[PDB]
């Protein structure tokens, strides 16, 4: 296909899944694939995307948009690899490297829902 065209508007969640792929790309060519806190990839994100905010409701959007990519990955998607629970749910503090765990990892090959 060359395009589905979701019709509602998704060049927000383009803009994340590039990120996605960004991070991603960059990551496994200079370290390994990702990994680490989720939560540290809308962090940096915001960091960026913080200088293209026109108004408040960009900020808010661009934020609710990689809040709920992270959801749909993390739920629907499945395209989200994790090995223990420790470093993946991140309720506890310490959680150790030693044990091999990776914490949250994402599939290079993401998709749409359509």
């Amino acid at each position: 296909a060359p395009k589905a065209s979701l019709r509602l508007g998704f060049s927000e969640y383009s803009r994340i899944s590039n990120l996605i792929v960004l991070h991603l790309r960059k990551v496994e060519e200079e370290e390994d694939e990702s990994a680490l806190k989720r939560s540290e990839l809308v962090n940096w994100y915001l960091k960026e995307i913080e200088s293209e905010i026109d108004s408040e409701e960009e900020l808010i959007n661009k934020k609710r948009i990689i809040e709920k990519v992270i959801h749909r990955l993390t739920h629907y998607d499945h395209v989200l690899i994790e090995l223990t629970q420790a470093g993946l749910k991140g309720s506890t503090e310490g959680s150790e490297s030693y044990e091999e765990d990776p914490y949250l990892v994402v599939n290079p090959n993401y998709l749409l829902e359509d």
